[PDB]
């Protein structure tokens, strides 16, 4: 594998340390980005590197050819947690940080473009699997596939105890990427800030502090510089507005927001989602881990111009 041939150009390193980093431009280095990210972070050496290789390439060949949900965006993600990471140093352990890359990496496995709404209403084999979190379990589950596959397992070089250790973080990181389940996820958060009931030492509160990062991760689009994040929402709208064209075909109204007709209406939903979704999740992440801060005040620049979009201004 070329894989293994590949070396980051040195002008890259410091700017792929920043939080609004965008891999856009450099689609031929997003697999060797992953794995200098994981050489960054959990060094050499912590993989055997022919199965590291063949790992990242076997996922990159299950991402579809989705307009949003593809291999652009599994990197995309897994660098903002490896941002995230390498800003907290200290305060989270070696299977974490390399479970959380590898959890990034695979978090959208085998995405057809479909929301889990319209799997579950269009009664598709997904659907009849699994039936919350439909997408999710099934990322997860493609995930322990690959790493079955032969000269794959990138983990079982390493126990049966801290194995299952590392998968159950990675189930956990994958299935709290359900935009659903984080709003209840960060309110108790919230909580447990105002009383100073926060517990790192507390494996259940890690779990909570890790998929509200899995959320700040999957949402980074919204971190980026202005350029970057505006042509970014042009990618989801074509996969949401593509579904809601074949919810159409079958004489089923789509909501506004899968409804390509009503495009004009785009610049009020960002603004009103990066208030009612975005800016708390980055601003409780801000609260909870300082170096993360970043994200917010990125976040809140792009709002500023959405602000700017409905206004003319
Ligand atoms: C897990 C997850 C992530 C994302 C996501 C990631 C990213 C990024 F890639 F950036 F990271 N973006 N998103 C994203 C995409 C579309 C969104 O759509 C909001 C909207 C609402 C209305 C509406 O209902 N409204 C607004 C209204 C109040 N004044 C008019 C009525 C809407 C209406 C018309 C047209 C467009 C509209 N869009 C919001 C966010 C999305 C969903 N799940
Ligand atoms: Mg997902
Ligand atoms: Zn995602």
């Amino acid at each position: 594998q070329g894989l293994m041939q590949f070396t980051l150009p040195v002008r890259l390193c410091k700017e792929i340390e920043l939080f609004h980093f965008d891999i856009g431009p450099f689609e031929n280095m997003w697999p060797g980005i992953f794995v200098y990210m994981v050489h960054r972070s959990c060094g050499t050496s912590c993989f055997e590197l022919e199965k590291l290789c063949r790992f990242i390439m076997s996922v990159k060949k299950n991402y579809r050819r989705v307009p949003y949900h593809n291999w652009k965006h599994a990197v995309t993600v897994a660098h903002c947690m490896y941002a995230i990471l390498q800003n907290n140093h200290t305060l989270f352990t070696d299977l974490e940080r390399k479970g959380l890359l590898i959890a990034c990496l695979c978090h959208d496995l085998d995405h057809r473009g479909f929301s889990n709404s319209y799997l579950q209403k269009f009664d598709h084999p997904l659907a009849a699997l699994y039936s919350t979190s439909t997408m999710e379990q099934h990322h997860f589950s493609q995930t322990v596939s690959i790493l079955q596959l032969e000269g794959h397992n990138i983990f079982s070089t390493l126990s049966s105890s801290e194995y299952e250790q590392v998968l159950e973080i990675i189930r956990k990181a994958i299935i709290a990427t359900d935009l659903a389940l984080y709003f209840g996820n960060r309110k108790q958060l919230e909580e447990m800030y105002q009383t100073g009931s926060l517990n790192l030492n507390n494996q259940s509160h890690r779990d909570r502090v890790i998929g509200l990062m899995m959320t700040a991760c999957d949402l980074c689009s919204v971190t980026k510089l202005w350029p970057v994040t505006k042509l970014t929402a042009n990618d989801i709208y074509a996969e949401f507005w593509a579904e809601g064209d074949e919810m159409k075909k079958l004489g089923i109204q789509p909501i506004p927001m899968m409804d390509r007709d009503k495009k004009d209406e785009v610049p009020q939903g960002q603004l009103g989602f990066y208030n009612a979704v975005a800016i708390p999740c980055y601003t409780t992440l801000t609260q909870i881990l300082p170096p993360t801060e970043p994200l917010l005040k990125a976040c809140r620049d792009n709002l500023s111009q959405w602000e700017k979009v409905i206004r003319g201004e």
